[PDB]
């Protein structure tokens, strides 16, 4: 920040309180900006600052006067993204309510569960033809045509901003569709556009990376022939998807111009998807590079400046170690990507709940480093996504395990196999190099609802209810912000329509991706003791419980109680008003729980935050019924 | 909530005001009014009203420059805590004659790193005895000699320039009996009189009298009594009265407006009378400086408050928050502790004491931040409790009394020069005056000439300063410690001194002085001034001082030496302090088992190889260790 920059700032604004704003904002994220520029660009063209300002001026004059005043909110509650009340919930915008004017006439239905996070599948416009799912972007500055335009894109911010409701979005940073602008541009061969791809004349580039590249369809290959480069391109994922080359600053300004666009039309959280794959480098596996890390720090550094109430999270499934770099470490701790994904967490739900052990659980906890306090988890019971039990054989050694052995149960337990198993699962991918298999299938299926309504029977009713009760239960006490997956309120079971869907079919991840009816849900609100309504009004009690404890504000991370009994997780959060132990069983039989393990933390009065009931931890032990959970914390004795 | 809406919408021109006031009082709102309920019952219901219409109108006098100062504080929250932040304190008259003469200054502040200016007293006090400047005649006028508000409005734009805060006493206890209010209260306005706590005979005194450990005036005009903790010349505010509070959000937001940027609240723990009780740290006493501080939040991001309260560390908590008030009763408090066994160490060159009383303290809200000093205007208490010095294998009364002895100077070959100000009676306890040169054994090495023993007060000066740069928090640096200013003892020949040998530390500067000593590197002040200078440059380049990180006790195998601790994402740091003349080997395992390896001392720039068993510590000197 010198002379000229500033001057350049102060001219280019009619109000000078505008002006000042900038150059406020400026000094205080100037470091985390130009450092890390300048790691990734090095000695450059050093044209860049002024390019850049360029794109940052022009953005920060088209955010309108409402999102402004979002921005000066959010920087009076910065943790906004860790309060108790925050809750998320995952959907399509076609399979919910068809259209994006659709989704406007719904929002009665998510400001009623108490939703303030609404993340919809990807929408901006894919090419024509396969999309890898929505992933094979053709403009970021459109929207899928049948689900509307930007123009309404914009109005359903204005109308969830209005019910306090954040939108999220998928932003895909690694690659653009063949039938990109870009990707045309440089077909007809402009350098500058040429520039924006890996690009290579013979087959020696592709041969040198391809030594240290592992493959992610086991289309296999990562690089395709097109004939106008004849020659080569980088192709991570499908051959229609070319990446982009983050090695070249004009990619870099092309995204700081289409995170700030997309902004300034009301999308407040940016899911960045496959970022992990952004930097290539010779030698290495070309994911999870230092660079990654360094550019998500400019990108979020500029939205920092412009858009203050902008937030990051970062898409990538990775071991621990490798994860807690996207939240920051060393240099970056909170100034990368503000959210991200505890896929942890989720996996090790169902491994438990099948188990009836929680000592992998505890194992998982402890080995997971601490994340920076201003950032914070997002967690889910289930998503659009297969499972894949990514437990690691370090995780299963501690707690007298074998990884495979236990892996191949959990595939085997989850797609129905295994005797009297209550899920009722779908195989999707078989990998002949390993054996391990990955389950599709939606959580009301999983947990044993399914099996248990062909019964008829009311004790594995009750069961399966209170298996989905628990899930949701600890991800909503874990810290962090729960994700709830479109219709796992109302417990929908596998769909096998999708099959007699000719686009669906292949693709048997669709069975967990079903049209929400919304006769259904209507019929559940009014059925309270069907197995659908007990879900239903559990949830929405536990919502409301979770939105008035403050212990559950995300910067305090649950610390693992080693437990006396195997059947039963512990978990402690430290906090001002006083700690809170979180106790779950993940078995169907009645636990008697020593005490000393939360009189030790909690003394001998306490006080059930989910039912109200008290208990007494000066007694040996504590009833624990099947799948029942504890929020406990300290209380009295008038009786 | 509805009513403020409109009021507020329209008490603004400019919209983009309105915008902002309704956000910040949305952010703030709940801490406000839970606590003036909690103070006042939900019987007082004007009082919201009253209450935004002095902070609007203080919002709309508020200078554009201050403004943006306040935009600055709310994308850097944690200014006061970052390693840049060094406090200096000092009287206007005696460094510099008067408030323009402190403008002129300001080279020299700047020079040595300072971004938090405290100004001892300058409210315009009654003429007389005075409490030095505790009896505050008019909150909004300058004392006449050093200024105006106008000069204090100047030097307060001179001081933003430079990038220094100015920070002011507000004492919220009690005014002057020629306070305005007091006067108005002596001609009988009922308004008044209730600012007051106001007796007709001696039932009701009495009652107090029973558990506050003279309380009680009697005056002509009110014939009766009034509450007097402090002399008579100085009138308890009746602080369950909310006229009293709306006085103070008024007088606050004045003198924010006028460029102060942190408050010290002084005699903050009596400001809440209860029959049955000492009437020190009620509650109510959290609750309304938690409305202080939200009232100053919306109308003044940039504000901070300070708590001036010595209390046992249990009661010195809740001046930072507990419970619902985590981090909204102060964003600074006064580490007394940490001083007291900074001079106790060095007397008995043991620092198990040291290590007891850090353990018994408890952890702060991440979000406030101590500060520091080795002295101050004022005398020395040896505040150490009888648990702490017992689970030192120590007699709490034995230590205090042996601290008292070896500061005076009576104990036999101490290198102490102090003078006794205070002695009771009754356990013996006694209070100690003098410099932190004269205490720390310049004085007595400068009559001998030896340069050997000139040389380890120098070492002494430097360590004690070196433990507050590094500890985490503001260190609060006093005026010519800088300069190793001796006992002056030309406070006798001055009448209006003699009486209060807390003058001995208590000099005026001589910037001629200032300026031979900045020549003179290997001087004695010299050497304090070179070494003080670097020391305040490795601290403004070292993140791991961030204050929002807590200073660890690592047990110490040698009791001549401290270990500390301090976590952070770039890597950990120990310091390492030697409170004895003699050299300590420290054992090597203890700094590899959090460091690492290879480790680098920030202090002198040498890397330390902890592959030998034991690492060579001279005496009085400071490591400040991190990984690389």
């Amino acid at each position: 920040l010198t002379s000229e920059l500033a001057a350049q700032v102060r001219d280019a604004f009619d109000d000078d309180r505008d002006a000042e704003t900038f150059l406020l904002r400026l000094e205080r994220y100037g470091e985390d900006l130009w450092e890390s520029l300048r790691a990734v660009y090095g000695d450059q063209v050093r044209a860049l600052p002024g390019r850049l300002l360029e794109v940052m001026l022009h953005a920060y004059h088209a955010r309108p006067a409402e999102l402004r005043r979002l921005d000066e909110a959010r920087l009076l509650r910065p943790d906004w993204l860790q309060r108790p009340e925050m809750v998320g919930y995952v959907a399509y915008t076609d399979r919910f309510a068809g259209t994006l004017k659709g989704v406007e006439e719904r929002l009665d239905y998510l400001e009623g569960l108490g939703v303030k996070y609404l993340h919809l599948m990807p929408l901006l416009r894919p090419r024509e033809g396969e999309n890898d799912g929505g992933y094979a972007v053709q403009d970021y500055r459109a929207v899928r045509p049948d689900l509307g335009t930007m123009d309404d894109l914009s109005a359903l911010a204005r109308a969830l901003r209005g019910r306090g409701i954040s939108l999220v979005l998928d932003l895909v940073l690694n690659h653009v569709a063949r039938e990109h602008a870009w990707a045309q541009k440089a077909r007809a061969g402009d350098p500058k556009y040429r520039a924006y791809f890996h690009l290579f004349p013979d087959r020696r580039g592709p041969d040198a990376f391809e030594a240290t590249l592992p493959e992610i369809f086991p289309a296999p290959g990562n690089f395709s022939w097109d004939e106008e480069i004849g020659g080569w391109v980088w192709t991570t994922f499908n051959s229609y998807q070319w990446d982009l080359n983050w090695a070249n600053p004009d990619v870099f300004l092309e995204f700081v111009d289409i995170i700030l666009y997309l902004a300034n039309r009301g999308v407040e959280v940016f899911r960045l998807d496959a970022i992990a794959f952004i930097w290539k480098r010779l030698g290495t596996d070309c994911q999870n590079q230092p660079e990654v890390h360094h550019l998500t720090r400019a990108l979020r550094a500029a939205a920092r400046i412009v858009a203050p109430a902008v937030a990051f999270k970062a898409e990538a499934i990775v071991a621990p170690a490798d994860l807690i770099h996207y939240l920051g470490t060393r240099a970056h701790h909170g100034k990368v990507s503000d959210m991200a994904y505890h896929n942890s967490l989720m996996v090790q739900l169902w491994s438990s709940l099948a188990s009836r052990n929680t000592r992998l659980f505890e194992e998982a906890l402890r080995a997971f480093p601490p994340k920076p306090t201003s950032t914070t988890w997002g967690l889910y019971v289930r998503c659009h996504d297969d499972i894949g039990w990514a437990i690691s054989d370090e995780d299963a050694a501690r707690a007298g395990l074998n990884g495979a052995a236990h892996r191949h149960f959990l595939s085997d337990f989850y797609s129905g196999q295994f005797p009297g198993s209550f899920a009722r699962g779908l195989v999707f991918q078989y990998n002949p190099v390993n054996g391990d298999r990955r389950i599709s299938g939606s959580a009301a299926s999983l947990a044993g609802l399914e099996a248990a309504l062909e019964t008829g029977d009311p004790g594995r009713i009750e069961d399966a209810v209170r298996r989905l009760l628990l899930l949701h239960t600890v991800i909503l006490g874990f810290g962090g912000v729960p994700l709830l997956y479109m219709g796992d309120e109302l417990a929908l079971l596998n769909d096998y329509a999708f099959e007699d869907v000719p686009e669906h079919a292949p693709d048997n991840r669709w069975v967990h991706r079903p049209q929400m009816d919304w006769a259904l849900a209507e019929r559940v609100r009014q059925e309270p003791s069907s197995p659908a309504g007990r879900v239903n009004t559990g949830l929405r009690h536990l919502l409301r419980v979770r939105r008035d404890t403050p212990q559950l504000h995300a910067s305090i991370e649950s610390q693992v109680l080693p437990s006396p009994d195997s059947r039963a997780l512990l978990l402690r959060r430290d906090h001002p008003l006083g700690g809170m132990v979180q106790v779950y069983n993940f078995s169907e039989e009645t636990v008697m729980l020593p005490s000393h393990v939360l009189r030790d933390v909690l003394g001998d009065h306490v006080q059930d935050r989910l039912s109200g009931s008290a208990f007494r931890l000066d007694r040996p032990t504590v009833r624990l019924e099947g799948y029942r959970a504890l929020w406990l914390t300290a209380g009295e004795a008038p009786a």
